[PDB]
């Protein structure tokens, strides 16, 4: 009953995914997110911390909580948007990264994102919590620019380089436990399957959220930006996005293979590669986990706040 | 404090390894594998169900306890034997194999064996199970040929098509519940994923267990084959280990990214494809559970039976 996809990895979801369920919906209502049991109910049967389950399908514990609460803060924030008043709010949102800050008084969103924030930051070196940061900002302070606000390529370039996921890459390393070392971080190998992830998970997502978003006027989808740029039927744009789709699968699985060539090139030891490999294994659970997300979820049935 | 190779998928624990264990050693005791406290104690030193827990690290129940039942079987079964009487047992347990087979009478081995094989082959298909018929046949019968009884040539030939690996790999495909689809099982794609995955481990073993074997006089090891037919040093022979290793790594690695393609020439639905990658995830997690297993196990110190 929704668009199909080859990709190459199996399903996985964490055994633990029932617990971490409850423990994500409490962490939800602690933080004020979530309020009363209707909405609790209605959370619920979006399968809000299967999406962490199934990125993170072996973490445990406070890892595995960490990467479930992400999520359900994005589904949060992302729908408080929905200049002047953006620019205060997502400020304050900035404002909580700093490692000095004070969280007492802010919103309920801006408490909830300091408290990710110190989780996912504490474990990581700073060149980690550098790029880290900056990948923060850049996601947070474009509602900032969506509210001051595309062509096809203006779409995809502002998703892969302002949008949600490369915070979401970088909190690989953190739930896995499995920093990239930082000498091959840069090299085109690493920042390729970085890429292709990022625009996998951000296109998957637009055809499987788009009835979803078409239905509550949404217009920050490549398949509606297509049609509108080319005026294209609905059947073109959604074969366009898959062809996309397909190419950056293939260039993913295409240029893994080369990571243990290039740590001997570049003189990695072989623990520092593990981590590499682990995270590199965090993408694809990432690519995988979010197809079949999307795919199961009720968000996307076409409201808990 | 051993060799170490470059394994390029991330290590891996079933999380419940632990009481896998207990279920695992209470297995063994029932079938009479294991006698007596002293024998046990011995038995878990060698973290004997964590070598199943690695290599099938999200399976659970059933599954997962006949995962570390067959790993755990292998080392009393393989210890038997360490040409007439031998042929004789042998026949006994290939004779299992068969559904009217009565296991009533016949040595705890051969019951065990037995019991491992109705649990393996139940839920499989009929082409599954005729395929792992002949893999354990062949692996069961080598021993009477080993009895009889090479150049590297041989030794390498005898231990993929007649090893334990035939066998392990269609394990696989059981324990994660995911059967290759028989229209991809027969290319060179896939059988190049299994040759690999078979030398590999095989190997990865000779280097991490010569030792062990070494000083039980057993001459079944690569390391010893190349020294003896190249008169080669032990440093020689194992380089040439490690070069052998590498490569057979290199091309699964590279082989992988065909599949999806060779899926789609074939006409394979997409649900079936998805159990060739789990299959083909399996593989991975073989190959480096075996590296990291036999890197740490006790059972390598250089008997519970
Ligand atoms: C699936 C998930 C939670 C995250 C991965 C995709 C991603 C980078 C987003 F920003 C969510 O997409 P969007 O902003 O379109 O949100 P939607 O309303 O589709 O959930
Ligand atoms: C580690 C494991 C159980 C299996 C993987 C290696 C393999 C395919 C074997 F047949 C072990 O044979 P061998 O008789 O050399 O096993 P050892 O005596 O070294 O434990
Ligand atoms: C043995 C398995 N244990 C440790 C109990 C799993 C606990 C997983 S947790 O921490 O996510 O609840
Ligand atoms: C919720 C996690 N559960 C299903 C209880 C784990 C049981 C794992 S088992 O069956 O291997 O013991
Ligand atoms: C809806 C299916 C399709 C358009 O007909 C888009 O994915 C197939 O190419
Ligand atoms: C013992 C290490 C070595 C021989 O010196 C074999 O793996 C290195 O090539
Ligand atoms: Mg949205
Ligand atoms: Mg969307
Ligand atoms: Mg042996
Ligand atoms: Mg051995």
């Amino acid at each position: 009953g929704h668009e199909e996809f080859d990709i190459p990895f199996p399903s996985r979801v964490n055994p633990f995914h029932a617990r971490a369920e409850d423990r994500h919906v409490a962490w939800m209502r602690a933080m004020g997110l979530i309020t009363g049991d209707a909405a609790e109910a209605t959370y619920r049967r979006w399968s809000p911390a299967k999406v962490g389950a199934r990125w993170f399908y072996l973490a445990q514990g406070e890892d595995l909580d960490l990467g479930c609460d992400i999520f359900g803060w994005f589904f949060a924030y992302d729908d408080h948007f929905d200049p002047r008043q953006t620019a205060a709010f997502v400020n304050r949102t900035v404002a909580m990264l700093d490692p000095r800050a004070d969280p007492t008084g802010e919103h309920p969103l801006n408490i909830a994102f300091h408290d990710l924030w110190q989780r996912e930051s504490a474990p990581m070196s700073p060149l980690w919590q550098r790029r880290a940061v900056d990948h923060w900002t850049q996601y947070l302070t474009a509602h900032i620019t969506e509210a001051t606000n595309p062509t096809i390529a203006d779409y995809l370039e502002l998703r892969h380089r302002t949008g949600f996921m490369p915070p979401l890459l970088d909190l690989i390393e953190r739930v896995w436990r499995a920093e990239i070392p930082a000498p091959v971080y840069t090299t085109p190998e690493v920042q390729t399957l970085l890429h292709t992830t990022n625009q996998n998970i951000n296109i998957v997502n637009d055809v499987l959220s788009l009835e979803k978003e078409e239905a509550h006027g949404d217009p920050h989808n490549l398949v509606l930006v297509i049609q509108h740029e080319r005026q294209s039927t609905r059947q073109q744009a959604l074969a366009t996005a898959r062809r996309m789709i397909d190419e950056w699968t293939d260039t993913f699985i295409r240029t893994e293979p080369r990571l243990p060539a290039l740590c001997g090139r570049l003189g990695i030891p072989l623990a520092d590669r593990t981590s590499l490999y682990t995270a590199v294994e965090g993408m694809r659970a990432a690519i995988r986990g979010n197809y079949d997300w999307c795919a199961e979820t009720n968000r996307y049935v076409h409201t808990p706040w």
